[PDB]
């Protein structure tokens, strides 16, 4: 039950030109993460430079993150999307990261039902086509399941319907984006146990399918139980990471501060 | 030359639901008086020829097709895919009878520090350095749209001014609602930019997306939030602009509700200005 820090909580002051990835890795290193999940954009720094920085404070990668057009209709730009992939496939080998995880749509691209149904099927089609490389290269790849409904990635269901076609494909478990698929988290763990690898950790105070919106919350403020959840996992002797994930509007290093006590202290109660 | 056209991106919430397929939006903005819309493509699926004979149908003309493409793309491969993809929206404008592409050239969850915004910049100029030659020997008009988050290097009159004056021949969608995003003035972001604005987005927000002046905003219906459209119209008139008035909608509100609701607004306004 080991916990790591998305490098995604820390966007907005990365943005702000506060932080670099060093300084993030920094702070992951003194907020005592035993890994970091590195959200890969693009390859402008080099693998050397990464490792330097990773080996600078004792700390290791648990998981790549990107975003990657996998439903895309034109045949182009669809297979430049599955070399992609590969590529940072390749980037977890160099950077001694045991995994990936894949969003592998666009909501912006997602404008109709129609557009929906299309989807699915292609990244289907190009999911059994890169998980045979990761699988090749030692590298476990999942996918996440999202919070735009109109992705056919949210429900259980619908994550279900992909792993179970998808030969070797694993999941990272996002437990607050099911409560916008309008699922219960702690049932979504239960029901997709055998796949889980990696999970997200993020809370929400009161667009959903039960039609009620949502903020982000700090860890413990909002509605999501982690307590629950932790039981169910030791419970079942789940061996992944814990990530950190935040998309609110509090001072990025505040809110790990402050979400990592609840975080912890709740974990303690349950070993 | 004040013309009206709808978003199909505005009906979005209803086609995803499977309640309206394209052509009932067509028909929709037929029925409510427009005189086109602006098609969101982002794929190919449809037959061109399906689509003409829709607009034939219904009377109705296409006045700009609307894309994202990742023109930013660090690796090179998937860069030179994204421009080819450029060129084939272009394409489709063409046989569409559109005259008009707009290009959102990235996306906000793929710039995650300062440094890569910096690096797009010059990877989304010299994209468009390709693809404007490409648009103008089709006869096409290429835009791209001031966008509303900020991380992207196009969404303050600066930002967007420093892509226009590095591309020759490339033109401006103003979307009036995002300047406010941006801390800007809607209106002395038309007032700078007047000789590149070839179309407009015309959407309002509410005091409750997050502003560069500290301001919380939601959608809302055009005329009951802080967006003058009046002094917009008042300038545009003044200008003599040719171009459309387009008409976006992002809120919750049923969206053919909100177009029969906000219409009647911008109407109002424009009415009172000619
Ligand atoms: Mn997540
Ligand atoms: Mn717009």
């Amino acid at each position: 039950m080991k916990f790591s820090l998305m490098t995604y909580s820390m966007v907005s002051l990365m943005r702000s030109g506060e932080m670099n990835l060093e300084d993030v890795i920094a702070f992951a290193a003194n907020e005592g993460f035993d890994a970091i999940e590195l959200l890969m954009v693009n390859f402008s720094r080099s693998s050397d430079e990464i490792r330097r920085m990773l080996e600078t404070h004792q700390m290791k990668i648990s998981c790549i993150d990107a975003f990657v057009d996998l439903a895309a209709q034109q045949e182009e730009n669809f297979l430049e999307n599955i070399s992609l992939s590969q590529r940072i496939i390749d980037q977890a080998v160099e950077l001694s990261a045991p995994m990936v995880m894949l969003v592998p749509g666009f909501p912006d691209l997602i404008a109709s039902e129609k557009d929906k149904q299309q989807a699915l099927p292609r990244i289907i089609s190009a999911l059994q086509k890169i998980t045979p490389y990761a699988q090749s290269k030692g590298i476990v790849l999942t996918i996440e399941n999202y919070s735009a409904l109109q992705m056919p990635f949210c429900s259980i269901a619908e994550v279900l319907t992909i792993l179970e076609q998808v030969p070797g494909l694993r999941l990272t478990l996002d437990y607050g984006n099911m409560l916008v698929a309008g699922e219960d988290p702690l049932e979504a763990y239960e029901k997709l146990r055998k796949y889980i690898v990696n999970a997200h950790l993020k809370d929400w105070k009161v667009r959903c399918a039960d039609g009620r919106h949502l903020e982000p919350s700090l860890h413990g403020q909002g509605v999501i139980n982690f307590k629950s959840l932790f039981a169910e996992m030791v419970s079942n002797n789940y061996k992944g990471y814990l990530s950190f994930e935040y998309e609110g509007d509090i001072n990025a290093k505040e809110a790990v501060r402050l979400g990592m006590m609840h975080l912890r202290e709740q974990l303690n109660e349950v070993i």
